[PDB]
C-alpha cells in the first residue's frame, strides 16, 4: 500500500473525516473500525480524539487498501495517517473504536489493529472499561 497526500477539510466524528484528495472534497470512512456514534457512550470522546489528530498534524495522508475505494454511500475507504501515525490504529489502541467491518480484500491492516484492540482490552480502556 502507499500513502497519498490529502488536506483536512473538517473533522466529522470518530471514524469519518472530510478531506481534500486529488483536489476534490470527499468524506472518508476509516477502514476496519467502528467508533460509537456521537450520541452514544464514548462517541464524543472518539470524535474529539480523531479531530485532534487530524487537525494538529502537519501532514495528513490517505492510504487505500487493495479492494474497494468507496462504499455504497460514496465515502472513501482508507487508512488515515496524521504525521505518520495511523488514526485507525490509534483509536483502537485507546479503546475508542472496535475492530469491525473487516471485508476480505480490504483487510491489510487487520492483524495490526487486532493487536491494538487486545492491548486496549487488557488495559480496560474506555469501551473496554
Ligand atoms: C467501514 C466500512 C463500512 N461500510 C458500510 C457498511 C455499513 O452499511 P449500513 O449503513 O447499511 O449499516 C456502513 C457502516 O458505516 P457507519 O459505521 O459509518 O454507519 O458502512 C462498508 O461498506 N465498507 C467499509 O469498509
Ligand atoms: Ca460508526
Amino acid at each position: 500500500l502507499h500513502k497519498e497526500p490529502a488536506t483536512l477539510i473538517k473533522a466529522i466524528d470518530g471514524d469519518t473525516v472530510k478531506l481534500m484528495y486529488k483536489g476534490q472534497p470527499m468524506t472518508f470512512r476509516l477502514l476496519l473500525v467502528d467508533t460509537p456514534e456521537f450520541n452514544e457512550k464514548y462517541g464524543p470522546e472518539a470524535s474529539a480524539f480523531t479531530k485532534k489528530m487530524v487537525e494538529n498534524a502537519k501532514k495528513d495522508e490517505v492510504e487505500f487498501d487493495k479492494g474497494q475505494r468507496t462504499d455504497k454511500y460514496g465515502r472513501g475507504l482508507a487508512y488515515i495517517y496524521a504525521d505518520g501515525k495511523m488514526v485507525n490504529e490509534a483509536l483502537v489502541r485507546q479503546g475508542l473504536a472496535k475492530v469491525a467491518y473487516v471485508y476480505k480484500g480490504n483487510n491489510t491492516h487487520e492483524q495490526l489493529l487486532r493487536k491494538a484492540e487486545a492491548q486496549a482490552k487488557k488495559e480496560k480502556l474506555n469501551i473496554w472499561s
